[PDB]
């Protein structure tokens, strides 16, 4: 099923609760929260304290993407904060992804795994096929760290490979998604769409959300 | 001169613009922004993207405290974001402190340096005495990372030492400051007061801010 998730990194961080309400009001399915620690990626955004404050104001699904070096140390804080989805990077969980997925699920959060552009898609197959698997795979379509970057079409091959092997798996894409890039992504098989500037910078955000949904549903 | 700086780490992160404005209306001189990267301290809070959005909603002095391992990489982003004060930790700015101070000042921000409880106060004397010196020294009165911890009276010896040598230097304290601990800190010589839970958790925050200011001015 299609899930449109505005990237709050592109919203007014100073009026988060209002922005969250506005997005839900405009049709958003989830709110994508980019958590960066300045180490895994060269940018620092928000952490669990922000998620906790936001949860007090909304019941919306908070899709948290951990671009941090030590995701295991965020499981407890984010679960307490009220995170709904917890997506970690495959590049920093090579020795403990099994326990990490289990620890996330134990806390009632939906486990997901993300991969940077340079990481071969085959690396996440074991995580999708595990006894306790990830329930979402996030294919980054730009090098993670900043919004406003150029969509990388070559990443659609990863989306396609995943959709072919796993027809019911939630496949998310993040990086340059918007009206001009949604069709190729929807055709490739992506059903969860993270978009920032294309939604918040639009004259009609609600129309953009609907257009993204329609493209996915059309595929 | 006394400066009262509420610690936004204790505020409603989902209504930052409103909280900042409320603090200013209640008499806050500066807004203390704790930037933690999960590495220098075991917590991740907010980064330049949050500061940038807040600046669009306030003209208040944003006193940013960098509890990160690589402060040099935040100078440009925070300057663009509108930070007013940029305080780095002496424990991670080694051999690069002279350049760091110059880079901060070169970008229109006020340079400051902070020291954890375990760090001898003598460590910062050269920075205060340099040709292009720090303009504020932040004596942590709790181990940095979280709000609500117990004030450490023993840290007042650092404050006193600094005040004795530098009569006009801004000396800031952060950690457990409130009505019950301000007199001993004001007597020691601290004039810039960072307080979180004692202000955001108070029935009369305006009265608390005034009391903190009165204590400092009384000294």
């Amino acid at each position: 099923a299609a899930k449109i998730a505005p990237s709050m990194l592109s919203s007014d961080f100073a009026n988060l609760a209002a922005e969250a309400d506005r997005m839900v009001r405009l049709g958003a399915d989830w709110l994508h929260m980019d958590i960066m620690d300045g180490h895994f990626v060269p940018n620092l955004t928000i952490g669990a304290p922000v998620i906790q404050s936001l949860r007090k104001h909304t019941k919306a699904y908070l899709d948290c993407h951990l671009m941090v070096t030590n995701p295991s140390d965020y499981v407890e804080p984010l679960a307490k904060a009220g995170a709904s989805g917890f997506t970690f990077h495959i590049e920093v969980s090579r020795d403990n992804w099994q326990e990490l997925i289990q620890s996330i699920k134990a806390k009632g959060m939906r486990p997901g795994v993300s991969l940077r552009p340079g990481t071969p898609v085959e690396e996440v197959f074991p995580l999708v096929e595990a006894e306790n698997p990830v329930e979402l795979v996030l294919v980054m379509t730009v090098e993670p760290g900043f919004g406003g970057q150029k969509f990388m079409p070559e990443m659609m091959e990863k989306v396609r490979a995943l959709r072919k092997k796993y027809p019911s798996l939630d496949i998310e894409v993040d990086g340059g998604l918007g009206p001009s890039t949604i069709d190729v992504a929807a055709s490739a098989g992506a059903n969860c769409i993270v978009a920032g500037s294309s939604i918040f910078g639009a004259a009609e955000p609600g129309e953009v959300i609907s257009a993204l949904r329609k493209s996915v549903e059309g595929s």
